[PDB]
């Protein structure tokens, strides 16, 4: 053990007896199998050395496999190698220590080791109460609130493995159901139908499925057509990715053609496959992106598993195979313009229930490569749901950003702005301030993460500086005094801000009231306040004449439109997150300025005319009801 620790990888670590080297991990593992017992728990407990680096990082997924099956085939080995109860009891403890152990310290073999368990309860005959203990003891230490949540994030692998040992003695009847906290298997047919079913779907056990259904009370057509979107999932996708391009690899397309041909059948769902498959298009595109995955050192996802070139020919090939023939998904996909949303209020609810960061890291590649599909259909646009799309896209990216892949998400945002700014000029003209204003504080991050910052400020200084439509947006943010790294950025915004000359602190103070009304977020604009601070410090001898000038109206005080501005900025930011920071940078900003009497008693709260002028041109009560309620 003192060893492995030392050296994980064994570029030194082998021994040569008899004139015969020996790696350690080997060795180890032989005293898996020793005559004495003591040995074989202290092994069990040992055997998370081959599994991580212990100097908290992972090992490379051949060692890890490697190390895995040499464990448990020695495992087995013992257990072949015979009062005897007694012992028979402690080698069943002992592969359970080490089927839990290399659950625990190794996310990589969770699928290997899971099927590995589930094939030993039934052939090595393991006590169901133990295993079932350890199952929960696993389950409330990753995280997971119940024992079935753990099993249902693993059972179709479970059920793949076991029915593709092409064993009579391995059948859907013979699965170990028991594991699991239902009574009987009619619970377990009731509660995992929607993956059973189109497992043996593929293998073309209709007559499995309708002896299942006849005895379940429930109706084959409906459970079908239920499982319906899990079975499209499976055979589409074979008909593209090269298609005869090898033997091995076209066996799965031949199968899957005569699957497909076979389901045309009347009696089958051929009859209504095309209203079916029109019905519920985001329910296959998720499952479409849900097998994403690329062979770096991440665990292995769910069995169906495609990379992102076979995923963007299964898209071509649904586009080219559709009945009016077209050339993208998402022309079709853009008849029901909903089909986008719910799309986008999909992938999230998956990501925001887990808490593995190796899942988070799946789904978002998994995202980006959704919204690269999105990004490369986007001449013609979705339809009218494009503006919609690329807003929840950006404030989706935002908000996992705020929440701390990075890089990833990086990337996501700056494809997204170069094809707002190339092929639009409107595009972020509103939703971009908060873009601009959030990732400044990242700064005192790592050295990529300040590149990668670095290189889109300054992307988006420079080369989107000449816009018109942007000319506005750029001269109206916030200004970035945190860094002297950042002085190009400060001679790119004097610049445009002083265009006209040098502002006054009536100008400032005025830029500050639109960006304030501009942006509804308190957090970004804190940057800001601090120069409102330095322009109260630095000018308070300004702050007379302006006072003097204000004493015709002052219902219309410009002082008291400031603080009642931070007020409700104030507010606002009362419930949000850093607001530590925030309340700080106000009341410092208050604090620059005395009670000074402003001769006004009422406080009247700023609204944007755009409100207001829809209220007026609104003449029916129900009609103002659905606009504030829609707003």
């Amino acid at each position: 053990k003192t060893l492995l620790e030392a050296d994980p990888y064994s570029k030194w670590a082998i021994l040569n007896v008899m004139g015969k080297d020996f790696p350690v991990n080997e060795v180890f593992t032989q005293f898996l199998a020793d005559n004495h017992h003591q040995v074989r728990m202290l092994a069990a407990e040992s055997i998370n050395r081959l599994f991580q680096d212990t100097k908290l990082k992972a090992l490379p997924l051949k060692l890890q496999q490697t190390a895995f099956e040499n464990a448990y085939l020695k495992a087995q080995e013992g257990m072949r190698e015979m009062e005897t109860l007694d012992e028979i009891y402690n080698r069943k403890s002992v592969l359970l220590t080490l089927i839990a152990v290399v659950l625990s310290c190794s996310p990589i073999c969770e699928k290997q080791a899971l099927f590995a368990l589930c094939k030993s309860v039934k052939e090595n005959g393991l006590e169901p109460h133990l295993v079932k203990k350890v199952l929960e003891k696993v389950s409330e230490t990753f995280g997971y609130r119940r024992l079935e949540d753990f099993m249902a994030s693993h059972l179709d692998y479970l059920v793949l493995e076991w029915l593709n040992l092409q064993d009579t003695e391995y059948n859907l009847s013979s699965f170990p159901f028991i594991l699991l906290n239902y009574t009987n298997i009619e619970d377990f047919y009731r509660s995992c139908y929607k993956v059973l079913i189109p497992h043996l779907v593929i293998r073309s056990h209709f007559d499995e499925v309708k002896s299942i259904a006849n005895q379940i009370q429930e109706d084959w057509k409906s459970l079908l057509t239920d499982c319906f979107p899990k079975i499209l999932v499976n055979i589409l996708p074979y008909f593209a990715y090269e298609g005869t391009r090898d033997s091995g690899m076209a066996q799965q397309r031949e199968t899957a053609t005569k699957v497909y041909d076979m389901l045309k059948s009347e009696n089958l769902l051929g009859k209504q496959i095309d209203h079916l498959f029109i019905s519920n298009l985001p329910e296959i595109v998720v499952e479409l992106l849900m097998t994403l995955h690329e062979p770096d050192l991440d665990p292995a996802p769910n069995p169906p598993h495609f990379p992102s070139h076979v995923i963007k020919a299964t898209f071509a090939y649904i586009s080219n195979c559709h009945k009016t023939k077209l050339k993208s998904i998402l022309e079709i996909l853009s008849k029901s313009p909903d089909s986008y949303q719910k799309i986008l209020l999909a992938i999230c609810e998956q990501a925001a229930e887990t808490n593995n960061v190796y899942k988070k890291h799946r789904i978002l590649k998994i995202y980006h490569l959704f919204v690269s599909l999105l990004l490369k259909d986007i001449k013609s646009g979705l339809g009218g749901a494009w503006a919609f799309v690329l807003r929840d896209v950006i404030y989706t990216l935002i908000h996992y950003i705020n929440q701390r892949s990075f890089s990833l998400c990086c990337d996501l945002l700056s494809q997204v702005c170069q094809t707002a700014v190339t092929y639009c000029k409107d595009a972020l003209e509103n939703h971009l301030h908060v873009i601009v204003g959030t990732l400044i504080p990242l700064v005192y991050e790592q050295v990529e993460v300040q590149k990668q910052v670095l290189d889109l400020l300054k992307y988006l200084v420079i080369d989107n500086k000449d816009n018109e439509n942007l000319y506005i947006t750029i001269k109206l943010l916030d200004p970035f005094p945190d860094h002297v790294v950042f002085k190009d950025l400060r001679i790119t915004q004097q610049k445009i801000k002083y265009s006209r000359g040098p502002f006054s602190l009536l100008e400032e103070i005025n830029h500050f009231l639109s960006v304030s009304v501009y942006d509804a977020l308190p957090l970004t604009r804190l940057e800001g306040l601090k120069d409102l601070r330095r322009q109260l410090e630095l000018h308070k001898d300004q702050m007379v004449d302006i006072m003097r000038a204000s004493q015709d109206n002052p219902q219309d005080g410009i002082m008291v439109k400031l603080v009642v501005n931070l007020l409700q900025l104030s507010k606002m930011a009362i419930n949000h997150t850093g607001e530590k920071e925030v309340l700080e940078a106000v009341g410092s900003c208050l604090g620059e300025v005395g009670p000074i009497d402003f001769s006004t008693i009422a406080i009247q709260h700023s609204k944007d005319a755009s409100y207001t002028k829809a209220l007026k041109l609104f003449e029916d009560k129900e009609l103002q009801w659905t606009f504030i309620m829609l707003t």
